[PDB]
């Protein structure tokens, strides 16, 4: 399958093509005409439509490819079916490292959310995750995988209750990359991500083209696993523990039901009205630990309601925290990133708006407080100590494409990946 | 948290609160302003609205409370969350007797109906049932219980049918109150009542909005419990069997399909074209049970349909029977109990609404006969061999309340304890 | 065209047939076996099996006819295609009298309900009722008919919002059945009727399935108009004023919109949150006009809720009153008429289970409170002066089979016009 | 009535109502007891609660009160059914002043948008709108109002489609507010508002749920009326023009149909796929007249959609802007009106989000497009010649409430009315 040349230029179409057109092909091959508003996404929407063509190889040549472009161009080339190769441009010692621990770690995000619920079960996403940040902190990093049985007899109630109507069990992974090497070291910061395998919905059985992407249910999980990978590659060196709430949401004679009173550790009853809310269940477990080893920093990341999907679209992921500050800090870190995340509100009102007449919590909102992913934000904030205080939590929003767009094809995007990482390193 | 007075007045409030207003505070406390109408339903509502006030511990205080004032107090003040403190007022022994005995018995009906199905499974419920009556009957109380397997191979298809999708086994419990000890007395009555520890619906799945109460599916099984153990403590000396038909209805690899056809023990083959109309099929063999024991009287309770609650609200429960003379005694019993029934029609054209093109009985109407309460009750009329008399099926459309009313918090009310007790004892 | 003779035979069918058999065939005719358990029943369905045979001319022969036994069989073979001809017996001078005004009026009730909403709109079903009783009272009758602007410019906010939607007028018949041509003569009874000709639902819009049958939702008001021309024929010879509120519910650029509030002539504000809760809001206008004439008793009928069809089916009519004997009196007339009516609740809370948040009362019901039949027949109690006396109110729940049934063909049946003439008359 | 004292104080309730308690009752009257948190949120939800006591006379006595604390009471205790009489404390002639002025105008807005369609339609919110500026303005306002077929000769075909369908001609009001008088003084800012005086959705019907608090859709038109009486009143010496956009949204032999295509004044085509999103479509005609007045400022208001809701529920109003310094001005304005907003996304890309396979616009989004809110104000920004400045729309999320709340009646708040006056004469 002979190569096709990718060209930049600054230099416009003919008019043929027209003066808009974005890329225009002769025979030397496709040129890539940039304009300086947003390259970047020029030429990822470029890509996708030469994937569109049926180009399987193509080479980046001649002048002006750096590794944000090569990466834009790529981001939009790959799609979940058939082969790709793409021959890079001669590219700097330090570009050549950052594009190749992109393709490692974000495309490992891409790939494992892409990935079928046959194929990745909770203990397949606990032991990928371990694979992934093994290959790049070698000794520096430890972990515990506690897993059915095991976490109701220690209280794990939540991942527990929500996990255990599969024939898959629910899994805890807790790992720990420490640098210092020293095992009394501070924790800086506290990784927490829902990693459902498969959301049916439970008894709260979900319609089939609601469900026909919930193999993506375990995005926020993988997107924290990639930031904590990616982290090290940028140079993280300090002490960063990950937490993955693992599990299968089915429809068994032992599934959880409508009514059932979740009991936690921190002493929060929990009343289950929509077994199809798992996912705020199994990230309180992760937040009850991760606010035990009191870090300077907290963060979840969760593809947790449709709520934030009606707000922001797929087109950015949803920042909710009662510290300005650490917001700020987080949306400063997208800007250097290139990636999109909108503040949603999140108040000490949203504590409230899940009423429930048998349990202090309900886990689901009612029809006088609607925004689902700013009460589910409430939720969890009910399971952070300081609350109010250095805790960040991301309603994965920009994580998956039901359907191609203009610069996506259908499945993950690795969106937050870099963000988080940016943020565990400033 | 110190105690509020509450006293009672024949005196309207002043001005400020309204001529028409049932209750005021004063320096000295809450005045409840009786006008002689319905004093307990006006006591009853002011409690529900003491209880919005977020007042937790109050004292009957003054002349004019007896144990239905009390008694018509805590009915509307006790709610499922929080903890409240009634401190009693001065009482006759008879009358502190009386309400003791309705603290004891008619709270644990709404507080076990209450239970999520987590805790309450049908062995659970089979065993609460037993402590309550050996707790008041003492060495004259003996029972069986057959649970899973035995079921199947002693004939109760109905039972072993709608349960055996749960990994939590189907049960029947078998309690025999004979306060003479002899084996061979007379059985004056038997009470047979639907425990559906949870309803999912079965494979004809409920939405959620209509599943989020289904813990409170055994509210027919607690009802006629509670009857017995009040029946006792109001002095039944007579031989009385009660039947619990207990059982999750879920959905599994193991779980009853559209199409199965169910034979019973007395010959009836039913054709399962709903698996949400389980409880008639449970109850069934709980029936032939009863009708066995050749009693005066049978009873049966369960919260059986929606139709009820369409044609009676949760205003009062519905009662049927073939027995005009049995029907009067019960809600003469109703009106002396201070307890609300409506008789809703069954008539020998009823045991037919209910076509299969497969078996001789359907467990399901048709648009032809959508009168769902009166052809469930014409269903049953199939498994009590002598139907036309001695028998009253009750569809406890009152028994639960999912959102709290002017005189009840959400969830079990107790009704029908009193009406089944005092029509056992009279 | 030629004629099966049908006899009557207190003997068995032959074991061809089974000894079970209500009927069978032999070269004289058609033999109806009767058992004494329900003659009128068993020859009801006889002949609706008849008409199933494709048997258009028959001779009701030999002896054992009389009016109910003819009157039996007719209510049964009659179906809305086809033409039918019955070859009566030779019955006495009152038992053809007593039989011919039942084909006259009955089936003038059950072709007038049967009739497409095209040919009946609400200036026909007027003209077609004082045609039939002027035919039977001759000069003892009068009548006003007022419509469209004029019902608005007059106060009949009630019938003119809910009509004003149609290009057909609404219109409101106001007829005084007056013997002793006195206009001072007291009004003994006040009938009034549900007419809507045709029922969309309104912006609430219907669903096909339940919207085409809707050309029946004027089956109160000819059941009420059949009444009194029957109460006529029995030798009704009191006074009697008939109000049909007969209207279209569709959807215009002038239709009644939720939200919308109704002040009527007696104070009440109604704020409209179900367009298709519209028959309460036209009857309260004939309720305002029949409590003016300070009536002895006032008698509605309506084809008004879904709801007394799942408590009753088809099977009974729902009767509401808070009068207890003027109710008994109803169920006595109406077994001495052979028709079906059962009493469902109406009690002083249910005045209160329609809340409005912006008006006194809202038309339709909440969750909180589903006894659609009960909350719709309290809502009437607020346009009756004397609500607790003399006033009953029927919910048309046994007046159209929306398909055939093992008595009755598809459509009316004529069931409640024998009752309340009984009642007129006792 | 008597008023019943309504006093403030600065320490805690007796046990008996509790430490936590916000208000206490005595024979002297009601204590609301502050904390300092919120204090104005806490008087607000305790005169809720009085409200519910069914105290319709109170006096606010002792020290404490100023504008702010009476504005808070009255707020919660104001519900649009029964008159409350509150007797004001003594007020400094400024505070007096400015509590008048809020009765005045944003009661205007509640009562205006909580009023009947059948009571308010495109002539009656114009007539009114004029009233209440007239009413502060004088001979310093003049007004022109555009009517029906009027309305489709001058080309305002998105107004004329969508109005068309109803009995009452839609209605542009287009107001002059112009203090100097000076006929070319130059427009500071021009206000849009969605007339939609009742949304039945069109040939897109809406459910009855979703419909039956369309009475409000007219909501933003009233919210820009009362901020511009308002901002008078806070003395507005500037010139600012209004423009309602007034329409019933109904279904008739005469409405617009799906695949509809609007030419608007400046070119735009429309195609229409959604009926029920109507109101961008009269929005559209009102921001082109706005834009010819080339004016400093441009601010929209409309109840356009339930993805704000969603978004934010009815807790605060959605604003969308590519400016980011005018919007930075509002939220300022917002703070110290103390009202709710948080901005929502509006990107170049939004203007994308609506792809039509007919026409250059569609007036609704897609799946892969699915920030409703986002989109809307993409729509609404091809309407505006110079969009990336100057330009504010607002989504009115927090403008009704559809059910009483901790701190609302229901109905409409108010909302919106003091940030948009602050913003005007800042
Ligand atoms: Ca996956
Ligand atoms: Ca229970
Ligand atoms: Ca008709
Ligand atoms: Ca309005
Ligand atoms: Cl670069
Ligand atoms: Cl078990
Ligand atoms: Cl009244
Ligand atoms: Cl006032
Ligand atoms: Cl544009
Ligand atoms: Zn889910
Ligand atoms: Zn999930
Ligand atoms: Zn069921
Ligand atoms: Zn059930
Ligand atoms: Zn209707
Ligand atoms: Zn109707
Ligand atoms: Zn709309
Ligand atoms: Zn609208």
């Amino acid at each position: 399958t002979e190569a096709m040349k990718i060209t930049l230029s600054t230099q416009p179409a003919d008019a043929r093509w027209g003066e808009k057109a974005t890329y225009s092909i002769n025979n030397d091959g496709i040129t890539l005409h940039l304009n300086g508003a947003d390259d970047l996404g020029l030429i990822q929407r470029a890509a996708r439509k030469i994937d569109g063509l049926g180009i399987k190889h193509v080479q980046l040549s001649g002048e002006g490819w750096d590794a944000d472009r090569c990466w834009a161009f790529w981001q939009g080339y790959k799609a979940p079916k058939g082969t790709r190769k793409v021959v890079w441009p001669d590219l700097d010692d330090a570009q050549r490292q950052e594009l190749d621990n992109r393709l490692m770690i974000i495309d490992w995000v891409r790939d494992t959310i892409n990935a079928p619920a046959e194929e990745l079960g909770p203990s397949q996403l606990a032991q990928r995750a371990v694979d992934l940040i093994s290959n790049v902190a070698g000794d520096r990093v430890t972990y515990r995988i506690t897993k059915g049985e095991d976490l109701r007899e220690q209280g794990y109630m939540g991942l527990h209750t929500v996990g255990r109507g599969s024939e898959r069990s629910p899994v805890l992974l807790a790992l720990d990359y420490n640098p210092t090497g020293d095992k009394e070291a501070p924790v800086y910061a506290c990784l927490v991500g829902k990693g459902i395998t498969f959301d049916s919905g439970g008894y709260s059985i979900k319609q089939t083209a609601f469900m026909d992407s919930m193999k993506s249910d375990m995005g926020g999980a993988a997107t924290v696993t990639g930031a904590l990978a990616f982290a090290i590659t940028r140079g993280l060196n300090k002490r960063v523990k990950l937490f993955l709430c693992c599990a299968d949401n089915l429809i068994s004679g032992n599934a959880f039901k409508l009514g059932d009173i979740i009991t936690y550790r921190n002493g929060k009853k929990v009343e289950v009205m929509n077994t199809d809310a798992e996912g705020r269940l199994v990230l309180a477990d992760g937040l009850i630990d991760a606010s035990a080893q009191k870090p300077e920093m907290i963060i979840d990341a969760a593809t947790l309601t449709g709520a934030a999907k009606t707000a922001l679209g797929n087109d950015y992921h949803a920042l909710f925290s009662f510290d300005d500050a650490l917001a700020g800090r987080l949306l400063a870190s997208a800007a250097q990133e290139n990636e999109p995340f909108w503040r949603l509100p999140l108040a000490e009102f949203h504590r409230s708006q899940l009423p429930s007449n048998f349990a202090e919590l309900n886990n689901t909102g009612s029809a006088a407080y609607p925004a689902g992913a700013s009460t589910a934000a409430g939720f969890l904030s009910h399971f952070v100590e300081n609350y109010q205080q250095g805790w960040l939590h991301i309603d994965c929003s920009a994580t998956y494409r039901k359907a191609p767009v203009e610069q996506w094809s259908a499945g993950a995007t690795g969106l937050g990946v870099r963000t988080i990482a940016n943020l565990l390193t400033a």
